[PDB]
């Protein structure tokens, strides 16, 4: 459950020094997690997931992508998993299933209060071999729940980008950023 | 449209000189298209798509992922489109819908052999009063006689041989392969 | 102007990123992950191409200063090639590791500035047509024409940056501790 | 069974379906090896090199790049090497040096040198180097060549690690040059006639 903990002292990275979608010129305060940061973290995370599912003699695993917030995370994550199982010479069959007794790894976007991931975990437990949750981001409240694999622990702010949406928008953004009030007013109701 | 033609005389590249997942040891005949070649073609496909919708004045574009096969394809293609939209400074909003009104729908599918699936899907799209309906296909099977229909954007035109990898499946197996490969008969029998 | 890494930033723990097992105990933290470098180099390359399009430069010659900037030159040349290629412009590029009267973009690793002064001074012998300098990192006052990150006055390794021809194979840009700083003393 | 063989029947891919430097628009016949295919090959090459130098417990391993021609191949090769060593917990200390010869210590002795060159054709350019390296009392001298030209008759020398075996046509791109041009090209291509006349000696 230990991860890259973004402290509330971190002010982020201003958008002017990166490549963001020109569509969101005035709508972003700063970049929180660059895209390459996400990739680099997902490498080590892929190693952790693989060696965990080898410590337990798992015959196979099935990733469950929760659309549409976890697609980029699932894509890069599957790249890292196939890469790791490729280099290490293991024979670990992985399946991918998208939803809006087998080993199930939930591929989620972010945990805020946990009311959504717990209904899923209780939905698959309604007779499954195993149920695990992997979340790219985690929100620091503290919440009583934590996923099994966590990439980043972020402050109590609303983030967008990397297929994370603020009212069905900002998904085509390359990095993980925090909206300001201008974009909030522009894309909310 | 015109694309990279994988000639029938192409013998492929043997899997031993690339990285294959260990679970398909004696199941792959050869490697037809390496992953990196797919990506390098997807760069040009992204440019073609973006400046097509820029020749038009599309207010947005809605990509339709045809699951489960087109998921890697849609991933790297969305990376290409995003990378050329922000590289040319053009404002062009892109949304992503998934399957298994009055918008510019770009269908993203894995391969087209006969065209039954793409015909049914396109017919379903024609009822919702879409602004435009274009189709982007990664692979196109060269059949005899040549198939009556061809997509608006095509990555590779490959021979009439069953291919797997890059999320191309064979009874929900072979998806976790990095490259597009032709199966042998031992692998076709191994999964039934 | 670039990305400023303030001094109150402790970095990220090495145990959360993939690092070479060679330097298990010799790394305090990571300042800048590798992918963040890759994402900043996009904007930096765009800035360089835009400066060489404000005027009509008919050529550009990148000067790699081995051994520190070979990774930075690799990904920088990749970004420049990808930008020139993406914008359909005809910007011919050469790499220089006797070829004079050319626009020079010096690709150095990090800058006191006493080394870059030796570079620019040595350039006056051939009299280049134009000289500009781009550096990946700057430690805390002089500034090159293109800067990527601004780091504290601490010591950084990785990404071909070396402490006595060492730590170059490290993927990310890290900060070492005193035990590692003494385990590779010259 | 040394490497990927690009048979003489292979006609390549037309340059219009890939992203090419627009200045060489009319100078390229076709694309021989796309960039991503090169990197895909360099994954497996990195694995082979790593487990070779680990099977014999090589203390140090020093990659020597033949400069200008072999730079990009060195960069992607080092990428793959550090990646595959990172994913295995292996400790394999690698160094990097460069040559054009322009590199001398003379402490190269007792070390394991891995030569990183761009392409082998006749074999004399590399033979002079291996002769100049086996004179410094090195523990081992091996060569990694990205491309190898198919010669008639077959060349009496084949490097230890080969990426691709290409037909006997002239190739450019991916730091491969023709009269110090075509280096900024992204893929490995073959020059046509207009490109052969546009950069003559
Ligand atoms: O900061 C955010 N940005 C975008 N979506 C969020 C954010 N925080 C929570 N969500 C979404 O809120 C939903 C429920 O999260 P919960 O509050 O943990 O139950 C999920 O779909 C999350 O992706
Ligand atoms: O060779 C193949 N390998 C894997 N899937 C194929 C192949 N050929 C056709 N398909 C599948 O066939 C479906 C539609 O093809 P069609 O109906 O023949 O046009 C798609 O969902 C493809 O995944
Ligand atoms: O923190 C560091 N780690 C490794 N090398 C450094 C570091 N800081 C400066 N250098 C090297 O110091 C030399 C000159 O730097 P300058 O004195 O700031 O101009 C160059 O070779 C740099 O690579
Ligand atoms: O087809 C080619 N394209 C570009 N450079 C080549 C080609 N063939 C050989 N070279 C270069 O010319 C020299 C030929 O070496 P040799 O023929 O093995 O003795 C080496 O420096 C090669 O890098």
């Amino acid at each position: 459950a230990d991860c890259v903990v973004i402290e509330d002292s971190f002010r982020g990275f201003p958008t002017e020094y990166f490549c963001t979608s020109p569509r969101y010129d005035e709508c972003l305060d700063y970049v929180l997690i660059p895209n390459g940061m996400i990739k680099d973290r997902l490498e080590k995370m892929s190693m952790n997931i693989v060696d965990y599912y080898e410590a337990c003699n798992a015959t196979s695993i099935t990733l469950m992508c929760v659309l549409k917030g976890g697609f980029k995370f699932l894509a890069d994550l599957v790249d890292g998993l196939e890469r790791t199982v490729r280099a290490r010479g293991i024979v670990l069959p992985m399946s991918v299933e998208f939803v809006r007794d087998k080993n199930v790894l939930v591929v989620e976007d972010i945990i805020d209060t946990g009311k959504t991931i717990t209904k899923l975990i209780s939905h698959l437990d309604s007779s499954t071999k195993s149920v695990k949750v992997a979340s790219l981001l985690v929100k620091r409240t503290r919440n009583d729940y934590r996923p099994d694999f966590v990439g980043f622990e972020v402050p109590n702010r609303f983030v967008v980008g990397y297929a994370l949406d603020y009212n069905d928008n900002f998904r085509d953004l390359h990095h993980i950023c925090v909206i300001n009030e201008v974009g909030q007013k522009k894309f909310s109701v």
